[PDB]
């Protein structure tokens, strides 16, 4: 049975205008700023961008991939495929 979202999760994070995106659940570094109340921070591959994003917008990876983990015109799309599939964890700042 599922638990909720923890830091170093692998989903595909939707917005809107935007396919679902591969993305994680990023940690919050000492000092950094803290997402609003039941927003997490999202760090999407790629783009390697952050926005605070809630539950109804997260879809873990491994159930969606199937769906999602298709290549996309889009910038950054390919280059995040390739970043969940191969080094999630990485640092990529
Ligand atoms: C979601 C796909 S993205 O990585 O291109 N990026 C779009 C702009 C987003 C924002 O409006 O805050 C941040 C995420």
């Amino acid at each position: 049975m599922p638990h909720a979202f923890k830091p170093g999760d692998l989903v595909f994070a939707k917005m809107k205008g935007y396919p679902h995106w591969p993305a994680r659940i990023d940690d919050i570094a000492d000092g950094a700023v803290k997402p609003p109340p039941n927003k997490y921070p999202i760090f999407f591959f790629g783009t390697h961008e952050t926005a605070f994003l809630g539950p109804k917008d997260l879809f873990p990876y491994d159930k969606s991939k199937d769906k999602y983990g298709k290549p996309n015109k889009r910038k950054g799309f390919n280059e995040g495929l390739w970043e969940i599939q191969n080094n999630p964890h990485a640092s990529y700042s």
